């Protein structure tokens, strides 16, 4: 009996496998603060942006206290809690103290709005909201009264801030109580992919594989206790929660640093100011750090380690990394999934520059197959299937989506590009999935065209990827306009997609009209052509 429904366990010979090879060590993913706070208690575990630092020992109660609270308010064992913080301290002792209370993090984005919560709050019938009142301009309070309205099931709404009609997060607390251990094997969060049907997708990892992830991420990426690790990213993207992210450098005992935004202004000095030895970014992230250092004056010496994942960092700008920054650059092709490749700190350069790394673990298995779903020659072009002891066997609650998805034996299929070479390094070459990648950021095509299509002067709609230097990819919107009316153009478009619900990084970046859409035979629309007539 697993505690949550709706998701796809590894089969049973896989589990013994794992088990006995050392990676599933049969731990809550709470144990490794836990752990971590008791034979370092007085260590530093976390700084925020204001110079605020707390020690293990004081997380580790604080995260006692909290899931006492959340017990108070009913939410316990099993219940799925949705979660949207910006980078702060609140969001790492609530994660903690949802785990110790038995709920099931929902991790959302600060971008996400409307559409991507209600839409993920309904799939996992989550009980309970977490937001902030107002970050970068937006009130989440007015977000988290909508997305009551459409999911019943949420009774609790929980405010970083000024609660309103809601509940203070800080009022959260309570003496620490008894709480049972969840099963090492059941589900300990949700993350959300990044998409490529018409709705989000959420993924389960469980207690196991995500430590798993967490440690074997730590020991690849040289994490310990005198590793500071600056948390640029979202809190809530697995690039920055677990490889090795946050959760990595307190499992080892270094200082986690929290970032409220990527820019020079405040990664530069909290470098400076706490000596950060490693953080990790998005590509565009790093050209503007690249560019930035030659009239910042930061003393940014400290840096060790430099991870760049979510999309594809250039050879060019790669070999720069050392020069410019003083540092190791880390090539990390990972995904919510499952799969992380890493190149190691210590492989040549020309590895560290012209590759995006190898698989984490010795049981990552890797297939790369051709059209005709056959392996290719050694060296080709194919897309990339891997099936591991973190990687999932299915989405949740998504079994149409999981039979396309998924092989028979239990191929997750990427949907990325790749080449592997003799040592086993892959290179990232393309995408076959319908996603596109704008600056590490996913944009799921068939989410967005059913939303333009909802506008009144669209009839169908096509969204096509165009390279960018900068950004990887830029969206375009191919329009056929509904019959006898206007089209919308770009800015009327991102105005209606905004009210709608929709995160501003889905918005498109340029709009085209067209009459009608090249198709191919069987009669789908050929979007690599859409990239030549629209060029
Ligand atoms: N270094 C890379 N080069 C080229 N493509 C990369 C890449 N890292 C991810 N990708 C692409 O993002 C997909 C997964 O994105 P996701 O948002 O789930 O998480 C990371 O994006 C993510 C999760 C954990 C660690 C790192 C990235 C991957 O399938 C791939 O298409
Ligand atoms: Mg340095």
């Amino acid at each position: 009996s697993h505690m949550l429904d709706g998701w796809v366990p590894w089969p049973e010979s896989f589990a013994r496998r794992y088990r006995a090879a050392g990676y599933w060590e049969g731990r809550p993913l709470d144990r490794l603060l836990r752990e971590r706070a008791a034979a370092d208690p007085d260590r530093i575990a976390l700084v925020d942006a204001a110079g605020d630092r707390w020690t293990y020992a004081e997380l580790d109660r604080h995260a006692d206290r909290q899931a006492a609270g959340l017990r108070r308010l009913g939410i316990g064992a099993g219940d799925r809690v949705v979660v949207q913080l910006p980078n702060t301290d609140a969001f790492v002792v609530l994660f903690f103290a949802l785990l110790r209370a038995g709920a099931v993090p929902v991790l959302t984005l600060p971008a996400h709005r409307e559409s991507e919560i209600v839409h993920v709050a309904e799939t996992a019938g989550a009980t309970a909201y977490v937001i902030p009142d107002v970050l970068d301009g937006f009130d989440h309070r007015a977000l988290a009264r909508a997305a009551r309205k459409a999911v019943p099931s949420i009774e609790h709404v929980l405010v970083a801030g000024e609660a309103a009609e809601f509940t203070a997060l800080a009022d959260v607390d309570a003496a620490p109580v008894p709480l049972a251990e969840p099963d090492p094997g059941d589900v300990a969060l949700l993350l959300l992919s990044g998409g490529t049907t018409g709705k989000p997708k959420l993924i389960p990892r469980t207690h196991d594989d995500y430590t798993y992830n967490v440690r074997a991420s730590a020991e690849v990426c040289g994490f310990d206790s005198d590793t500071v690790y600056l948390v640029v990213l979202p809190t809530a993207h697995n690039f920055a929660l677990a490889c090795p992210g946050l959760l990595g450098t307190l499992m080892v005992g270094g200082t986690v640093v929290l970032a409220p935004t990527p820019s020079p202004e405040d990664a530069f000095e909290l470098i400076e100011r706490e000596k950060v030895t490693a953080t990790a970014v998005v590509p565009p992230v790093a050209l503007l750090w690249l560019d930035a250092v030659e009239w910042e004056d930061a003393d940014l010496s400290s840096l060790r380690l430099l991870q760049v994942g979510g999309s594809k960092l250039g050879a060019e700008p790669a070999a720069r990394v050392r020069p410019a920054l003083g540092c190791t650059l880390q090539q990390v092709f990972g995904m919510a999934e499952g799969l992380l490749n890493y190149t190691r700190l210590d492989d040549p350069s020309d590895l560290v520059i012209q590759t995006q790394g190898r698989p984490l673990s010795p049981d990552d298995e890797i297939r790369v197959v051709d059209e005709d779903g056959r392996d290719v020659a050694p060296g080709e072009t194919g897309e990339l299937l891997t099936r591991g002891p973190y990687t999932l066997r299915g989405y949740y609650r998504a079994p149409e989506h999981n039979a396309r998805t998924f092989s028979d034996d239990g191929f997750y299929r990427t949907g990325d590009l790749v080449r592997v070479l003799p040592s086993g390094h892959l290179v990232v070459e393309g995408r076959a999935k319908d996603q596109i990648n704008r600056g590490g950021d996913k944009i799921s095509a068939e989410e967005l065209e059913n939303h333009i299509m909802a506008h009144p002067g669209v009839h169908d709609a096509a969204v096509v990827g165009m390279p960018d230097a900068t950004m990887g990819e830029r969206t375009c919107a191919c329009l056929v306009p509904r019959a006898g009316r206007s089209a919308p153009a770009q800015r009327e478009l991102a105005a209606f997609l905004t009210d709608r619900g929709v995160a501003a990084y889905k918005l498109p970046d340029r709009v085209e009209v067209m009459d009608a859409f090249p198709r191919t035979s069987v009669g789908k629309t050929d979007k690599k052509e859409l990239g030549r007539r629209i060029a």
